[PDB]
């Protein structure tokens, strides 16, 4: 009944504690001490972190919560404005976006993009087969490089040319600058000092803008067609209001598909290597597969499908670490969760990822341990014990896309490459509104397989 | 390319090398003999066996091969029905009755069953602590004892009292012998038949009169007809009809009780025969189950007897294979093309035989070879099938195996008193027939 709580600090109540570099690992360490809910309060702001499946399961039934823009994605929203990620339910963009969108994110629809996926992989895996001896691979560096290029390219077919460079796109620079900017405003007194900040926000959304509305007139001036999701918003109508994207919704989703992707994928990739540097017996039976299935110069989309173990692989990396580690519910009505705490009309909830994967209720005592073979069967894994991609209606719109990138991608790692853990790497797990293992390094030695 | 096929008799083809009274031991001979894959062709039938890893990692690729009915499941069907183990993966019911009752059979859900399976394990205890000096133990007779009551206790809380009986409940003698008319006609009778109708009959009318009886009762156990009356698949949102719920009750007590019980049999079989191995497991009993009745969470401690179960199922699985057909043109092993509904049969104990797997001590029993999972390799282990057509009950043998066991290796010290030589006796299961041992109780209480 009653609801614990962290340790306040005054007036500033719950709210210092997010003032720290690794806020989500703070969290978890919190809902170890205090359990399956605790409430964290702000000035101005109450929510309650949920930690089991118990409570996760009755959160995600629909018709009594919907989802809820945190604080981060109302900061995000001033710049993905009322994309699919930062839009209400209740908004008419959200059903009439995603009414469009759904078929071109669907698993048969990975079959047109698997092309241009497999463009960006190649590029990696040349620049590795590239490296000279005892050079090694900065590993989130390069999976960020492969998953904003294949965005990009999927996208909107915008050739970032990230292997070409060193300093990013000035897209992407504006990109991760206004997310900084996101996320700093969360563990932020409004001084006068944060004026310098604010001023290169503005700047920041302008470039974005700039950019993607050029490449949208750009389109519809020449009228071209390709196989990508510019041309599909171009052409869509919503079959239930019968209207089209307009040009500035539609600029919206193209940065909603490189803010909610790019991190989130090229994170996945990235903890999914750690694990498997760090369990040499998954790395084998996973290598395994990849040669066995992989037995063309370039993959093809059905062979990516038969990848079952490298799936499994990158499910138990989404278990441990999903990279968009949080997503947030309001009570539609007045509701009591799990008997015992009663729920006004708008009250928040923040559905807490990496804890209710170590649920050891559903997963057993080696919550911690990294084996894929618990994803053997997905259809036996209990109902919302696993949401690395969200709830329902709101869920990830872009798992397909994801899971799909990660698949192929890491199936010609393993097929092309033995991985060398050289330094020994001890996890280090950085935070900006998603997760990566910052400073992750590794050796790759050719298996001189040509492409 | 040519792939090898045993000795045949004239127009019937292979046919006659299943007329044995252990025929996966025969086939596990050929195998022997021939290799990883052979050709079995009958009047109107042609099989392939398969028994090495290479190529039954491949026809475990649920893309390519779905489940088939053997015509042992064929027969099996004429009185399971369309039960989960007896249907086609493209039958309505399969899929219904699945996404009903996997929630019934997980992992959280044996938390609920623990209980009902500690009621039997303690009767099994007390009939040990309960003989007389040089008395002995009739191995597999008690462990199906054990087994069968513990599923009409979880499956629909019906008690077949079998600790107190010679003659088993009038339902058992119906299944019992219509599974032995089920085998006998894959070797082969107006009297058979008649039996074999009469049998069914005797089945489905005590199966049909407990859930008449428990919908009108209305009242709620923490069973598995429960769930079926309450249940609502999601994908079409419909229940379990009548009918189906029976032959899901009928399945559970075929498809569990003679694997599980033969289960416990070869598993304390090979343990007295691996002292070594059982000073290990009764070792671990002792630190574990340290209250006079165990609970759901030191049985998942029993890790060493959780590998010495693993280890009993791979000598000697005791569903001892599954069938598999095409679903289109396919080529396995790149070396034998395969046309589009053409069958295979996955010879599970030759499966678990293979030495580029396990090494060359594939005879010898050491449960050491399962301590981490992710080191065996893929579709290496199978006792239980594969994929979405895999053992539903899976998690329920194990945790009701592992429960026994470890109350057993606490409670007593056993030995082997006849020198047992190892004899199988075949059925559509295995188990070491006349397996006898003494047991001196440690004397300690309940
Ligand atoms: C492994 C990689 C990814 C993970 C773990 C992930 C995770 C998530 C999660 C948890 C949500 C729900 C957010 C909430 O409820 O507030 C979400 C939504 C969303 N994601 Fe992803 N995502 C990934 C990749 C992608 C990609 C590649 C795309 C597109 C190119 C994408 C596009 C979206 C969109 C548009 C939404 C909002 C959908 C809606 O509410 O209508 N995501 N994602
Ligand atoms: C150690 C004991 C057991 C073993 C070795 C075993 C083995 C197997 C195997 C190999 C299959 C696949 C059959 C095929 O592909 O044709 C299977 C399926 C099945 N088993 Fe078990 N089993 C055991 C115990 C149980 C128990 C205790 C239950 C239920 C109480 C059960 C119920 C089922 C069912 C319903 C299926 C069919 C699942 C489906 O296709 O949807 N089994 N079992």
């Amino acid at each position: 009944k009653e609801m614990p709580q962290p340790k306040t600090f005054g007036e500033l109540k719950n709210l210092p504690l997010l003032n720290t570099d690794k806020p989500v690992q703070a969290l978890m360490k919190i809902a170890d001490e205090l359990g399956e809910i605790f409430k964290f309060e702000a000035p101005g702001r109450v929510t309650r972190y949920l930690s089991s499946q118990r409570l996760i399961k009755e959160a995600c039934d629909e018709s009594r919560f919907d989802k809820n823009l945190s604080q981060a994605l109302k900061f995000v929203r001033d710049f993905a404005g009322d994309g699919l990620a930062t839009s209400w339910t209740h908004e008419k963009n959200w059903k009439k976006a995603h009414n469009i969108l759904l078929p071109s994110f669907s698993q048969q629809a990975m079959k047109g993009y698997h092309a241009m996926m497999v463009d960006i992989a190649v590029q990696l895996v040349q620049k590795w087969e590239r490296l000279n001896a005892d050079e090694h691979i900065e590993v989130p560096e390069d999976m960020t490089r492969l998953t904003l290029d294949t965005i990009g390219l999927c996208g909107f077919n915008y050739r970032f040319n990230s292997f070409y460079r060193d300093q990013p796109h000035p897209f992407i620079t504006s990109m991760v600058r206004a997310l900084d900017e996101a996320m700093n405003k969360l563990q932020r007194p409004d001084d006068p000092a944060y004026d310098e900040n604010k001023r290169q926000f503005q700047e920041d959304i302008k470039v974005m803008n700039d950019l993607v509305d050029k490449i949208i007139a750009d389109r519809k001036a020449s009228g071209e067609q390709s196989d990508d999701l510019l041309t599909h918003m171009l052409n869509g109508k919503d079959p239930e209001t019968g209207e089209p994207l307009d040009d500035e919704n539609i600029r919206y989703q193209i940065i909603t598909f490189l803010i909610a992707g790019h991190e989130t994928t090229s994170g996945l990739l990235s903890f999914a290597l750690y694990f498997l540097v760090k369990n040499p017996h998954v790395l084998q039976k996973a290598a395994e597969e990849a040669a066995r299935v992989l037995v063309d110069p370039v993959p093809s989309y059905k062979q990516v499908k038969q990848l079952k173990y490298v799936g499994m692989v990158l499910n138990e990396a989404l278990r441990l670490w999903p990279t968009a580690p949080a997503f947030s519910l309001y009570a539609k009505e007045d509701t009591v969760l799990g008997g015992e705490y009663p729920l006004e009309k708008g009250d928040e909830l923040m559905v807490l990822i990496p804890q209710l994967h170590r649920d050891k209720t559903i997963w057993g005592d080696d919550v911690e341990e990294f084996r894929p073979e618990r994803f053997e069967n997905p259809s036996a894994i209990p109902q919302h014990a696993f949401k690395p991609f969200g709830n329902g209606q709101r869920a990830c719109i872009g798992q397909q896309f994801a899971l799909h990138e990660a698949t192929l991608v890491l199936g010609m790692m393993l097929k092309h490459f033995d991985f060398e853990d050289h330094t020994n790497y001890e996890l280090d797990i950085k935070e900006t509104l998603t997760l990566k293992p910052e400073g992750f390094v590794v050796k790759a030695k050719s298996k001189k397989i040509p492409l």
